């Protein structure tokens, strides 16, 4: 079996097409060389990370909302409304192991997405939309990003 | 179903016991925040990364020798001599995609170890000794290491 490693530099506000699709059994890890939580809980800062399908559907939308002090997980089809959102309270608490930097790992287990912040699993997300990830985006929905201007993404494909 | 991410900071000269063992289907990645392709001669290894078994066997020894312009791969039992070595020439050539930083990934495929430098698979190493990796070490020749003093390692376990 031959696996593969792909590295991407994602600037804030951009979307990147993967040279190798992420499917069941594969992994994607986001590396931030900074952690800006200083605004604190209740501030209007919201940054997002998304895994998209070839048809443009949002297989996994990850929103770090400091205003409501929650991390939201959801999915939606193109030109359609957001589905059932899952939430995890206290943003800063999930990053406690961090310190100047952070990493977010998404495991595609086929029927679910396992998300881990640093060493802590924060959720086992049952998929609302099935499919292969062919593109990734990093957007600063509101205020300033909680991550570095450029995020490094590494995918581990051809595992299963 | 449930996988895990573990982060370790390995200083030159130290060994670390893994909180979660690395077995067939798992991955280990090494991150260097520096790259020195003109550091001088090693004695004879400028730097070496090792994967060890529960009984101290060197399942995978990765040695970089600048003065010999080669990368060596080998294994050995506890208190026994080195076995059949495999070598890949032209060190700099393997780091062509780098640029002040570098990463070394090792996939444990059961019968073989796939080693990738950045995005380039350097070799498919047929195991000379089988077993589970329970600890790792980063050894160097004083002042001539090609990597940073501290190397960050991340393991993805519980995959298969």
């Amino acid at each position: 079996t031959t696996s593969a490693v792909n590295i991407y530099n994602i600037s804030a506000g951009a979307s990147v097409d993967l040279a190798a699709p992420v499917t069941t059994g594969d992994i994607v890890t986001f590396f931030s060389s900074a952690l800006n939580l200083s605004a604190g809980a209740g501030s209007p800062n919201n940054t997002a990370l998304n895994l998209l399908s070839e048809n443009g559907a949002y297989l996994l939308h990850i929103a770090f909302r400091l205003q409501e002090n929650v991390i939201v997980f959801n999915s939606r089809q193109p030109n359609a409304p957001w589905l059932v959102e899952q939430r995890v309270s206290n943003v800063a608490n999930q990053f406690i192991g961090s310190g100047g930097k952070a990493m977010v790992t998404v495991f595609d287990h086929g029927d679910k997405y396992q998300v881990v912040i640093n060493e802590k699993t924060v959720i086992q997300y049952t998929k609302q939309i099935s499919g292969t990830t062919s593109s990734l985006s990093y957007n600063s929905t509101e205020g300033t990003s909680i991550f570095s201007t450029v995020v490094e993404a590494v995918t581990y494909t051809g595992l299963a």
